[PDB]
C-alpha cells in the first residue's frame, strides 16, 4: 500500500519571511490537495506553554536584564528557562510523525503511480534544541550549563530529512522585523545556521573528533566577531573550523588536561547522529514570495525522500489538522 | 545471553546507596557477573559551569529571605532541576542502545535512580510543594523516550521518623512527604496502566487543587495498592487547567504526550524493597527478587563493552 513522501523542514534566521514564502508556495501547487500538507510554527502553545509565554518571557527577560531589575546571573539562567519552552511541541510532533515513518528494508513488490506527496514544515526542532539555545550562548544571553540538555538528549533522526535553510541579505533583513532588533542577536543566528550547514556536510565524511585538538577553544574574540562580520562562509568541504564543534569546544565541557568529558563525548556522538542524517539545502529568501517557492521547486528533485504507509499519510494529515485547528 | 536491568530508585537521603552498594560487594564473588552505575554527582556538581545541587537548594533559601520573586524562584528552580536530566540521559540512552531487541546465572547490572527520577518524579515533587511553576512538566514529561523492554524498578522506602534522621541540602517535611507519596504514585500509575489506558475516568479526577497538594505535604496518603484507580496514579496530578483549553479538556499535543509517558511507564516492572533494617538485609531481599524481575538480551561483546564505559565515566 506504500508510497514515497518528501519531509521537507524549512528553517533560517526569524522575521525572514520564511512562512509568508513557504505558504505561497502551498497555493501554486496543492491544485491536488491531497498532494501536499503543511505544518506551521505552534505559536498557540508556545504564547501559553502550560502557563508561560515563551516568546514574551525569552525578551521580556533581556529587557529585565538591561533595566537591572534582576541580575545578570539570573537572567542568563531565567533565558535558559524560557528558550526550553520551545522544545516540546515540535518535539511531541516530530516524535510522532517518526513513528508513523516506514523503515522498511525491502524490495517493492509494487509501485504507486501518483507523485510523491510532500509533506512541508515550519522549522525543524534542531532550531528549539541547537539553533537558538547555541545563539544565546554565543551573544551572552544564556548559560553553557543549558547545552548539554538540548544538544545531547537528540532523539535518532530518521531517514530523509531535508533542511532547507533559508537566507536574506543582511540590509534587507533588518527591515523584514522592524520582539527586539539588535544586530549581535541576529548577527550571530544568521552565522550559527551557516555553521549548521557546513556541519552537516562535514559530519558526512569525518567524524566530530576530528581537528578537535586543533580547534581552539570558543574565546570571546571568537563570539564577537560573530556578532559583528557574519564571517562563517558555507563552502563546498566543510572543515572542522567552520562547523558548530567550533562552537561546542567549550573549557566547561572540558577536564582538567583539556579532554571534553566523558558523558560529553557520548553525547556529541548522538548529536552527530542526528545532523548526520540531513540533506541541506539553502534556500534565498531575497526576491518575491514567487521566486522563493519556484525556486524551491527545482530542488524537490535533489531532496531524499522516504516511504510511508499510504493509510498513515491520511492519518497524520489529520492530527496535523487537529492540532493545526 | 540475558542480563538483568535493576534501576534503584525512591526519596533521598533515604540509604539507597549505601545499600546497593552492600548488595554488590556480597553477590559479586565472580566479577563478571554484576555491574553497578552510581549517580553522576561530579556532573550533576559541575555540569557545564552551575552545580545543579546547590542552586536547587540556594534558589530555595533564596526565595525564603525575598532575594528573588518568589514568581521568578519557581522558574529558576526548573533551570536547576532540569540539570539533573541530561547525565543519566546520555547514559541510558547509550544503553538502550547497546541492547539486542531480536524476535543459568544471568548477569545484573544495577544502576543507581532512573532517568524519570530526574524527568517526572522530582520535578513533580517540585510542582505539588509549589517550589516550580508547571510550565516545565511537558519538556520534562512528554518529550520521553521509548523504554525498552525489561526495566526493573525498585522503589525503596523507609519508615517515615527513620527518614527524617538518614538526612540530618534542607530537611523540610513538605518536599519529603510529598516526595514519598509521588514514588508511591509512580508506582500505582505503571500497575494501573499495565490494563487500563491513561484516559480512564479521567473524566471523574477532579482536577489538582491546592487541598490536594495540602495532603500531599502532610499525611503521606497516597497508599499502594493490589488494584490501582485513576485516582491512585501520577494522572491524578496531571490533570491540570494549565494543560487543558476552555472545555476542560487537555490540549492535543498535550495529550500525544500522556501517550508517550504511559508508553514508558508501562514497559517498567515495579517492585517495592525495605530499607528500614540492617543493610545485609535491604540487600538480601533485594535478592530474593532476581528471580521475579524480567530480563532483556544483549550481546556477550556488548556487555564487555558497555562495562567498559561505564568504568570509563564513574571514575
Ligand atoms: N540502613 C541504614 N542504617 C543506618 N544508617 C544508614 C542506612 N543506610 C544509609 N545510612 C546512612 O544515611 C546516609 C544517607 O544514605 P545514602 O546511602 O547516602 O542515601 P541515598 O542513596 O539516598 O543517597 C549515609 O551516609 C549513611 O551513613
Ligand atoms: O527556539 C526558539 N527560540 C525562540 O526564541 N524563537 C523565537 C523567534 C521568534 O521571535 C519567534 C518565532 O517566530 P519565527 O521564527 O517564525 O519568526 O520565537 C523560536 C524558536 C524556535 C522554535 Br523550534
Ligand atoms: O532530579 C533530581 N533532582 C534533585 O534535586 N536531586 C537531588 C536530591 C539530592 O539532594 C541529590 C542526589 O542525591 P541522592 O538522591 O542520591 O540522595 O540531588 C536528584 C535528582 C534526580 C536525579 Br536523576
Amino acid at each position: 500500500v506504500k508510497m514515497g513522501v518528501l519531509r521537507i523542514y524549512l528553517d533560517g534566521a526569524y522575521g525572514i519571511g520564511k512562512t509568508t514564502a513557504a505558504e505561497e508556495f502551498l497555493h501554486h501547487f496543492a491544485i491536488t490537495p491531497n498532494r501536499i500538507l503543511l505544518i506551521g510554527e505552534p505559536l498557540s502553545y508556545w504564547r501559553n506553554l502550560a502557563g508561560e509565554d515563551a516568546i514574551c518571557g525569552i525578551y521580556g527577560t533581556q529587557t529585565r536584564r538591561l533595566n537591572g531589575d534582576v541580575s545578570p546571573e539570573d537572567a542568563q539562567r531565567l533565558t535558559a528557562h524560557f528558550q526550553s519552552l520551545f522544545c516540546s511541541p515540535h518535539a511531541i510532533m516530530h516524535a510522532k510523525i517518526s513513528a508513523l515513518m516506514d523503515t522498511s528494508t525491502s524490495d517493492l513488490v509494487q509501485v504507486n503511480k501518483e507523485p510523491y506527496k510532500i509533506m512541508l514544515s515550519d522549522r525543524h526542532p534542531i532550531a528549539s534544541t541547537i539553533c537558538f539555545p547555541l545563539s544565546r550562548y554565543l551573544v551572552g544571553d544564556m548559560s553553557p550549563a543549558a547545552l548539554p540538555g538540548l544538544l545531547f538528549t537528540l532523539p535518532a533522526e530518521p531517514p530523509g530529512t531535508n533542511l532547507v535553510v533559508c537566507t536574506v541579505s543582511l540590509p534587507s533583513h533588518l527591515s523584514r522585523v522592524s520582539e527586539t532588533v539588535n544586530l549581535p542577536f541576529v548577527m550571530v543566528l544568521r552565522n550559527v545556521y551557516i555553521m549548521l550547514i557546513n556541519t552537516i556536510i562535514f559530519l558526512k565524511t569525518n567524524n566530530w573528533h576530528a581537528g578537535w585538538n586543533t580547534l581552539s577553544f570558543c574565546n570571546d574574540v571568537f563570539k564577537q566577531k560573530l556578532q559583528k562580520s557574519e564571517c562563517i562562509k558555507l563552502r563546498e568541504v566543510p572543515g572542522i573550523e567552520d562547523t558548530l564543534f567550533a562552537v561546542l569546544k567549550l573549557p566547561e565541557l572540558c577536564g582538567e588536561f583539556g579532554n571534553i568529558l566523558p558523558l560529553w563525548a557520548w553525547g556529541m556522538e548522538t548529536l552527530s547522529n542526528c545532523l548526520r542524517s540531513m540533506s541541506p539545502f539553502v534556500l534565498s529568501l531575497e526576491q518575491t514570495p514567487q521566486h522563493a517557492a519556484q525556486e524551491l521547486k527545482t530542488l524537490l528533485p535533489q531532496m531524499t525522500p522516504a516511504n510511508m504507509s499510504s493509510g498513515a499519510w491520511n492519518i497524520l494529515k489529520e492530527l496535523v489538522n487537529a492540532v493545526q485547528d
